[PDB]
């Protein structure tokens, strides 16, 4: 049973709460060939049939680019102190490597401007997927040189923003960049090879690295985070095998990317497994990707079930799916259980030292349209009560939650879902650009204008 | 393989030569403006290459050509088939013209003239400018268009020389293997964008004959095909609807369209659905006519029915070979395949003058002695050039025969690991060095053209 109640649920998150809503670049900006914006990995992957539903694209999206003002008087009109988004690479610097795009500094310049003059924080992230696509040719993230092109570009973001940048994130979720996107080819550049993944891996964590740097060389005073979809893993059984299984899960999908950043290492049993098949790492790389970080980001979802894989030569970590607890599940098909996240937490903290917690998204796929001038989108209501729940919990059990970002201030362009599926707390009408505040967004801005308190 | 009498089985006027890919041997891929292809992207990430071999060095002809051009003429081989690189002429596929990548060619073709070889140029052997790929590569029938502007820019530089351009090398690569087996670039594996890619690759080749007799009319226009030989597994009924099937889909798919303005019908029936529209005029447009066509001949291709519930037409599987001679790269040799793959092509189609544009044999023994060893395949060699002289016995157009690699060179999926050459280049060295097959195919190659001498 969630709750509900706002004024209730209000009592319970300190005076200082930072209350926020986050999009990305490709999901809604559109405008992909205007002010010298060159293609990216994903607006390869959209054109190409068979990656994304529909063969949706993102030329168009929510048409942020333009609209963007608007957006913000939004974001103004129900109260909520931030805004996480990410910056597009190929706007700022076309080729990857190569000239600056002047004109792409130049927009997301005026649109901190006009936060600023909002009163609304901002939360940067770096790198939110749109790799631009001539990287590729030196082979995209499996390249080592790859990462250097992110140093650069991280440089010259934060050498324009850093005096008004409230918070920069480098990274949004490794996980996917790296596994979803080299291993299980189902995000850009849609790869299935280990050799592949392990060479993003470890690129990824070090472009996190050089961002880290580069960030607090140009712009000390900005307050530096990477954001993770750490995942929560739950055996299917109390059996030996199980449990080991959801070790090895961890190690797999989490420790990847926690334990270079946060113990300057990566996990030993991962190392056993696929060690021998990981691109070189040289000297300086691990004390670079462990560099102290001012603030992490939380995505969080669903649950990750995982059982033991006996099947014969099954790669590390040897998982399968196990199957949902709850009956409940979002349109997308994901299960609803929101004390995952409280274990979630737990273990992190436990098992890392971390810095301050933003929960940088939450949020659920909820596909109901505009009628009668409304929003009908109670489950979506339902989800954000239960899950703030549980963040309230953490604030109480002592836990350096400062912040959290409902996920997707408005619908937008799903990955390879396309634009069937829905995650705003806007409703947005993709055939007028119109924006409808759904019943879960009133509910959140009454609960978010309240703060500060 | 007495060259000598060999060389009587062919008319004075027959045409040898030796070819050549861009990708395949330039190297220099970052120089003079060039920006990536989709086989640079295809090589750098790990999978998809043997060795993750790319093309950076290859046998740095870039740098070498007239050195090649030299040891071309001293084989005494009259012509030399190449392919241009769109990387080099349209960066970014669309966009500016580079100026550098054009003088290239230029002077390139001018070697050849000055030398008096004669040049067979392929406008697009693979080498897809990576940018393209933002718009869905050859899925999106913009691409066409992009081509159809690098056609009548390389025409219009090159037409007043060269002495023939094919449009494109090999649809069925660029557009099977690569779209739907994903065993070369792009790499994907997927119907709907093989089907695009297939319509879109016909009605490029049609956008590049118009574009290049607009700019060069003079210029002899044709397609390379690797048509192939399908063999059914035995002659049941349903091996050889089977076969009849596998036909349509791996040559059909083709030649129905360039050389009858329609696809097959059956195909239609099984795939059609799936395909992106085919605007009114897309068929007279890709069915132009053409002054020659090139046939690249390796190996048949044995095939049997596939019962398979719900397995996609030509619904066929591999049968075994034959015979039990294969080359280093693990292809049947069954010259024969090649005699019976021509008189078909040529009842059932109305077909211009043919060469054969590509003929060779992957054997991968190296420099011993200061020689090269690769008796297999001078055999290869002389034993479908047999079967070309009996085609012309027989009455078939067959007006001229390339060599599948004047040398060693990167071999696609297959890294470097495998060679095809008549000259054996060592890469670290980039020595060339002329193998045994080599020396013969001059002997063979130098008495031609015949030219006027008495009788008795
Ligand atoms: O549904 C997935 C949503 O959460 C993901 O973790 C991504 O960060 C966000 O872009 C996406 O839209
Ligand atoms: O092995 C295949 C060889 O034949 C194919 O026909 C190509 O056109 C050539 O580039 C390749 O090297």
């Amino acid at each position: 049973y969630p709750m509900t109640d706002h004024k209730a649920l209000a009592a319970r998150f300190p005076g200082d709460f930072l209350f926020g809503v986050a999009t990305a670049s490709f999901q809604i900006e559109g405008a992909t060939k205007v002010d010298g914006r060159k293609p990216s990995i994903w607006d390869a992957f959209c054109n190409m049939p068979g990656h994304v539903f529909g063969r949706h694209n993102g030329d168009v999206a929510c048409d942020h680019y333009n609209r963007w003002e608007d957006d913000l008087d939004l974001i103004k009109e129900m109260g909520v102190e931030a805004y996480r988004f990410s910056i597009a690479w190929p706007r700022i610097i076309p080729d990857g490597f190569g000239p600056i795009n002047e004109k792409g500094l130049d927009f997301y310049d005026r649109l901190v401007d006009g936060c600023k003059a909002r009163g609304i924080k901002t939360y940067a992230t770096l790198y939110h997927w749109d790799l631009p696509l001539t990287l590729m040719g030196d082979g995209g993230w499996a390249s080592r040189s790859t990462a250097h092109a992110f140093q650069r570009y991280a440089k010259t973001v934060m050498a324009r923003l850093g005096d008004r940048l409230d918070a920069v994130a480098t990274f949004n979720e490794p996980w996917c960049a790296v596994w979803l996107s080299h291993l299980y080819g189902i995000h850009a550049p849609g790869e299935r090879n280990m050799e592949a993944a392990l060479a993003a891996m470890h690129h990824i964590n070090l472009a996190h690295g050089f961002g880290v740097e580069a960030s607090r060389h140009v712009a000390p005073k900005v307050p530096v985070g990477l954001v993770l979809n750490a995942h929560s893993v739950i055996p299917a059984s109390n059996s030996d095998a199980d449990m080991k299984a959801a070790e090895r899960a961890f190690q797999f999908h989490n420790g990847a990317f926690f334990d270079p950043v946060f113990k300057g290492e990566y996990p030993a049993e991962m190392i056993e497994a696929l060690g021998s098949r990981m691109p070189v790492v040289e000297a300086e790389d691990l004390s670079i990707i462990s560099q102290k970080l001012d603030w992490w980001g939380l995505n969080y979802y669903t649950p990750m079930r995982v059982a033991d894989d006996a099947t014969e030569g099954a790669e590390f970590p040897a998982t399968k799916q196990a199957p949902a607890v709850s009956d409940v599940k979002t349109d997308i098909g994901w299960e609803v259980y929101a004390p995952a996240l409280h274990s979630l937490v737990e273990t992190l903290y436990e098992r890392y030292e971390l810095p301050d917690c933003y929960i940088t998204e939450n949020g659920a796929c909820y596909n109901m349209g505009v009628e009668n001038g409304e929003v009908d989108d109670q489950p979506r209501l339902d989800y954000y009560a239960e899950h703030l729940g549980i963040v309230a919990d953490l604030v109480k059990d002592g836990y350096p939650m400062r912040g959290y970002f409902a996920w997707s201030l408005m619908d937008n362009f799903e990955w390879a879902e396309g634009y069937r599926m829905r995650f705003g707390l806007v409703h947005v009408d993709y055939e007028t650009q119109v924006r409808t505040l759904k019943n879960s967004g009133k509910w959140y801005s009454a609960l978010a204008s309240g703060f500060p308190k």
